[PDB]
């Protein structure tokens, strides 16, 4: 007898170069028992502890002469509280310095146990799409396990 | 109320395996429960149904030089016949002071009889068996 | 109806695991109460103010009922030179057999460094 547990693990659109789409119609990518991927957001279908977890990874040829400055976060929308709330967040500078040109890898990775109430909208969201890496599938995926 | 019926498996590293990120069941803390196969290296799945998927590489250089490392779970079904990425991370590390790079890859996933699991690096030569519980591959049917 | 817990560290220089089925917490650590298949996890965060080359470990161990061992253990290592701020955390988990009375620790090397969702260590019954 398959699980009810609500589950979701959505991907990047990897055509979709300048912005993160979430994806859950691609192969290896899920909704189930109850959650949406509706306007890039995951919809929580009823409360309970769940496990998010996100990957994104940057990429870059070379340091450029601006500070780069690369954030990852997901994020709440409860229906009490309609505006988002920071759950997880992080942030890399790739460079210490402008190169004098190798290219560099800068993975973010986020994950926590959190409650949730039904009708939650999660988002994860990111500052720079334009240093993200699409290069083969697998490598930037959101998602969450009810536990 | 009695034992799991659930498939799992949880296989470790064998740590003398040359250029190999050599996965194993007949280990201590080590495990293929029922009908979870290891067979050429790939974990085999025997029921359709959500899973859990999850690995662990844990590599180690002593000092820097451009080193790239990549841990990469993939997917195989039967029907399609063809070796799909479901998780993915590439990572750029870099007296010589000794880096260590964990890397966790986990998600749910949507898997069919019959699939073919399996956990790869690019460079073995940079694996770390300092102690144990630090390079491992599983699955566990939610 | 399974087994379960999730604990998390309480916010001085000790990782401590505060607090629920059939599972016990005696001495900061989850103890097992019966034979089966547990998923076992847990997340840690050091976090430092600038960077002694310091390594960061995390180790979830068995006590098995008469030895202790590894399930599952990192090692990160913050700095590549020796006063911007880092933060590193490291994950833990996978399916284990397990015994009753059978204990289960979730350690780290250097409390000093823990930055108190993201420190937690729980057990679920499959
Ligand atoms: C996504 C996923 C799939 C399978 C497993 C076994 C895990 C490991 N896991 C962790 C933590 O180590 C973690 C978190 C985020 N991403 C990677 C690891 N925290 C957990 C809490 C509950 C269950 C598994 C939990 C995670
Ligand atoms: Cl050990």
């Amino acid at each position: 007898t398959p699980s009810d547990k609500p589950v979701a693990h959505v991907v990047a659109n990897p055509q979709a170069e300048g912005q993160l789409q979430w994806l859950n119609r691609r192969a290896n990518a899920l909704l189930a028992n109850g959650v949406e991927l509706r306007d890039n957001q995951l919809v929580v279908p009823s409360e309970g502890l769940y496990l998010i977890y996100s990957q994104v990874l940057f990429k870059g040829q070379g340091c450029p002469s601006t500070h780069v400055l690369l954030t990852h976060t997901i994020s709440r929308i409860a229906v009490s509280y309609q505006t988002k709330v920071n759950l997880l967040s992080a942030i890399k500078s790739p460079c210490q310095r402008e190169t004098p040109a190798k290219p560099w890898y800068e993975p973010i990775y986020l994950g926590g146990v959190f409650q949730l109430e039904k009708g939650d909208r999660l988002s994860a969201e990111i500052n720079r799409p334009d240093y993200l890496d699409f290069a083969e599938s697998g490598q930037v995926y959101f998602g969450i396990i009810a536990l």
